């Protein structure tokens, strides 16, 4: 386990899990992605994993919107490593028009116990072919 909210892409995205008040002190943007519960703030309580599909528009443009202000974003869940890893693969993928397969490989080589389900995995699939038609 961490060591700390851990940077994960160079343009100041990490990734984290049930941070303290004192460890959110450094951000600017806060996604939340825990099922149940300074500046920008966001919170998404999906209690099924097919439920993300939906928001992967939403939620990748509000961390492109944060890398455009050059600020610091915190994207966290707990423990759990599953949804928050989906949620930055569906980023990178999109706005840096990478693969799947290199998507995760850059998120898994930097987070090594990253993994999400199959589930989740199936729902970047998905999300491909809605980048690419």
């Amino acid at each position: 386990y961490p060591k700390g909210p851990l940077l994960v892409l160079p343009e100041k995205i990490y990734l984290y899990s049930e941070p303290t008040v004192k460890e959110l002190l450094p951000f600017d943007v806060v996604i939340n992605v825990a099922e149940e519960a300074a500046v920008e703030y966001h919170h998404y309580r999906w209690e099924h994993d097919s439920q993300i599909a939906l928001d992967l528009p939403s939620l990748t443009s509000i961390i492109h919107a944060a890398t455009t202000k050059r600020e610091k974003i915190l994207i966290h869940c707990q423990c759990g490593l599953s949804r928050s890893a989906t949620l930055i693969i569906a980023y990178i993928m999109k706005y840096h028009n990478l693969s799947l397969r290199h998507s995760y490989d850059l998120l898994k080589s930097r987070a090594d116990k990253i993994n999400p389900s199959i589930g989740l995995i199936f729902q970047l699939m998905e999300w491909e072919v809605a980048l690419n038609a």
